C-alpha cells in the first residue's frame, strides 16, 4: 500500500496543525521512498526541524533544505542528487506534492506543495504524492507568504513521520 507520512507544522514555535500525504510508491517508487525516509529520519537526517523557505500565495509552498537552511541545500538518501524518475503524473491542482530541482536530474530533498494547477511545471518536476488531510493547514501557511516568497513568520516542520 502507498505509504502515508505526516508533517506537524509550527509557526514561530506555535502548533498550526497536521498535514498528511499519500506517496505514490506505485508510480514513482524511488522518489516516494526518498521522501518517506527523510520524513522518518531513519537515515540520520531529514525534514524534522527544517522550514518552508519560499511560500508564494496562489502558487506553492517550498521546503526541504535541512543542510544549509537558506534554500540552496538538501540531499537525498541515495547521495547528493538523483535522477528524474519519470514524468507520468501531472500537476493537476491543489495538494500535489512535487520535487524542486536545479535542472534535469538534480533531485535532492527540496519539494513543493501546489495550491493551484500548475501546468507549466509538467515534464520539469517529478510529481510523487498528494495531500491526504490538512489542506486547510497548507492554505493557512499561504497567509505568511509574499510575491517573492519570503515568509513573514518562521514556518517549520516541528515533527514528521510515517503513519501508514
Ligand atoms: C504575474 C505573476 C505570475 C506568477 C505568479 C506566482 C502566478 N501567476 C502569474 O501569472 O503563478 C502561477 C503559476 C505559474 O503559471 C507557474 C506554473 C509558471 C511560472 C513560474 C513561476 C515561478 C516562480 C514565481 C518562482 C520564482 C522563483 C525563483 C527562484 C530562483 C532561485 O534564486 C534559484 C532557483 C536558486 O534557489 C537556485 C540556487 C542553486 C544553488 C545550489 O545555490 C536553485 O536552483 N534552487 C533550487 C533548489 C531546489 C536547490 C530551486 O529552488 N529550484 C527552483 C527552480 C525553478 C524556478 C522557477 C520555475 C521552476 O520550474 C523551477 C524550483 O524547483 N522551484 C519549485 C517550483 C517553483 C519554483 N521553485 C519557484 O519558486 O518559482 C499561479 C497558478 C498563480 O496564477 C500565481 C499568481
Amino acid at each position: 500500500v502507498n505509504p502515508t507520512v505526516f508533517f506537524d507544522i509550527a509557526v514561530d514555535g506555535e502548533p498550526l496543525g497536521r498535514v498528511s500525504f499519500e506517496l505514490f510508491a506505485d508510480k514513482v517508487p524511488k522518489t516516494a521512498e526518498n521522501f518517506r525516509a527523510l520524513s522518518t529520519g531513519e537515515k540520520g537526517f531529514g525534514y524534522k526541524g527544517s522550514c518552508f523557505h519560499r511560500i508564494i500565495p496562489g502558487f506553492m509552498c517550498q521546503g526541504g533544505d535541512f543542510t544549509r537552511h537558506n534554500g540552496t541545500g538538501g540531499k537525498s538518501i541515495y547521495g547528493e542528487k538523483f535522477e528524474d524518475e519519470n514524468f507520468i503524473l501531472k500537476h493537476t491542482g491543489p495538494g500535489i506534492l512535487s520535487m524542486a530541482n536545479a535542472g534535469p536530474n538534480t533531485n535532492g530533498s527540496q519539494f513543493f506543495i501546489c495550491t493551484a494547477k500548475t501546468e507549466w511545471l509538467d515534464g520539469k518536476h517529478v510529481v510523487f504524492g498528494k495531500v491526504k488531510e490538512g489542506m486547510n493547514i497548507v492554505e493557512a501557511m499561504e497567509r505568511f507568504g509574499s510575491r517573492n516568497g519570503k515568509t513573514s513568520k518562521k514556518i517549520t516542520i516541528a515533527d514528521c513521520g510515517q503513519l501508514e
